[PDB]
């Protein structure tokens, strides 16, 4: 039986509920962490929040013209009229995206505000066969759609270095990390895929302190109903971890499986 | 109808501007912001581990809610209005629930963080420049709007030219200066018999230098009635050398006549 074990792991903090189900085993809803919808701090990071340091636009239309200074910070605004990344978006080396902010003359519903508007797609936390908890789509999601943000505790590299559990760490290449082990959102449950269907993009919204980009996941292709979400964790993860477990993504493209490791040797 | 929404879509509802009185254009000598801003290093304590928080598994309507107890009790009724018993002369500090609390985002202790719900309008008054009025009946105890602006130290406030849009945060001490950056509250006129009252509130941080200032109706308010709060004795002590109060109430405390009588007493 597939059991509904939490109606909403976000406790009403997201735009939509994110339920949890388990049809595999008796493991209950995960509660060894604190669900947070926005990045938190546990020591002073001194993020630059001075409103006069913001780059900002002078638009009073919907920010769809090429005169929008905010879009010009990434050559162009990369969102189409429905908030999706443009077909030609560089999915290998994404540019930094500067969304409109409180210093801009535009309205809060201009076309340069996708990530700040939050989760719209319907996601579900579920028990996988071989990779613990994972996150899947409850609906068809077109290419270039914003899925969720990678949220957690902002920490220094020095702090990352003394922590035991490094399995929920995202690198913001002083250098910083988001650690989602103790505090995080739905993204902490997203597994690694060697054939990923989401891509991380660095985004700026309410501040433009370049040390602390916010990490937004967008679909890299059309995603089918029921499909598990996954991003490429990267080489730093697997260089550390492959000595202890191998990739179970099951793809013919898999480059971190025991069979992939044996073939390289 | 000279502006559909002075807030540019930043609030839950629009705040239109009208002028049926004179030729004054919609005010634009300030920047509308929905949340307080900084123009110097303030380092508001955002450390999540410094939040007092509750362990409630209900809607935080019980007297056992720690957050309510920090506030003496929770003063919100089931509809988010202050209890008739609320102290309107010397209001307590309110601690709303927050991201560290175990409760849901829809708990009964989250009125101010949920934002504006009443229909307001920026309008041209007969004798007092711009003012703010209600476009609906508003029961006693309803959250109206927050006093939002630029956070400055007493030192910075001590050297600023225009002190007409300043609110003191007496806890070091600090001020909100709404002259250059501010929300709809910057346009609210002074009343010696006010229909709204300021309350110090804590939501996403509990840095005691920076309570957020939330106005609640002190009585039932009729449609079209102008909002007003009592600016207080410091304001009038400084300004009465230039002008005196024109609220016109029999309860007026800061007219030329009231001040003459004060000197007699
Ligand atoms: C540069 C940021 N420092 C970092 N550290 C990790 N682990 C440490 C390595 C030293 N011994 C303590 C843990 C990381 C581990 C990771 O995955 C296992 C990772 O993947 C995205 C990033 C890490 N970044
Ligand atoms: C301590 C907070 N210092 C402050 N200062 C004001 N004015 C100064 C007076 C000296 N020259 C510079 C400006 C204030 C003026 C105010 O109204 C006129 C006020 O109303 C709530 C608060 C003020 N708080
Ligand atoms: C950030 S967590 C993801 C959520 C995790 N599955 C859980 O149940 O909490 C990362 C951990 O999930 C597991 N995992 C993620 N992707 C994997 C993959 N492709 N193969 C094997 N294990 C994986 C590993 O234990 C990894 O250290
Ligand atoms: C914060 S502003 C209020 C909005 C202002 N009416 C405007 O048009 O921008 C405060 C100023 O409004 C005027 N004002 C507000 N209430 C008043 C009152 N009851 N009596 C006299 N002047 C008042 C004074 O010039 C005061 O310094
Ligand atoms: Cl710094
Ligand atoms: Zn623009
Ligand atoms: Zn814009
Ligand atoms: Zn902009
Ligand atoms: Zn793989
Ligand atoms: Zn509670
Ligand atoms: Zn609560
Ligand atoms: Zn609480
Ligand atoms: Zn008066």
């Amino acid at each position: 039986t597939e059991k509904i074990i939490c109606r909403d792991v976000a406790r009403g903090y997201e735009n939509v509920p994110i339920p949890c189900v388990n049809g595999v085993d008796g493991e209950p809803c995960p509660e060894d962490y604190k669900y947070i919808s926005e990045n938190c701090e546990t020591s002073t990071m001194n993020i630059d929040r001075n409103i006069t340091h913001l780059q900002h636009c002078t638009c009073v239309d919907d920010c769809s013209s090429s005169n929008c200074l905010c879009g010009q910070l990434s050559i162009r605004c990369w969102y189409d009229k429905d908030g999706r990344l443009l077909q030609e978006f560089n999915k290998i080396e994404p540019p930094l995206i500067f969304e409109c902010n409180q210093a801009c003359s535009c309205w809060r519903n201009c076309k340069n505000r996708v990530v700040q508007s939050g989760i719209k797609v319907r996601l579900q936390l579920y028990r996988t066969a071989k990779m613990g908890w994972g996150v899947r789509a409850l609906q068809t999601i077109p290419q270039g759609t914003f899925i969720c943000e990678y949220v957690g505790e902002l920490i220094s590299d020095a702090e990352a270095d003394v922590r035991e559990d490094d399995s929920y760490l995202f690198d913001l290449d002083e250098v910083y990390c988001i650690d989602a082990r103790y505090y995080g959102n739905i993204s902490r449950f997203i597994n690694h895929l060697c054939d990923p269907n989401i891509i991380p993009v660095r985004v700026f919204m309410l501040h433009q302190d370049l040390r602390f980009p916010r990490i937004a996941f967008f679909s890299s292709r059309d995603i089918r109903t029921g499909e598990e979400l996954g991003f490429d964790y990267g080489d730093r993860f697997w260089d550390i971890k492959s000595k202890y477990f191998t990739c179970q993504c099951g793809s013919e493209k898999c480059k971190h499986s025991a069979e992939a490791i044996a073939l390289e040797q």
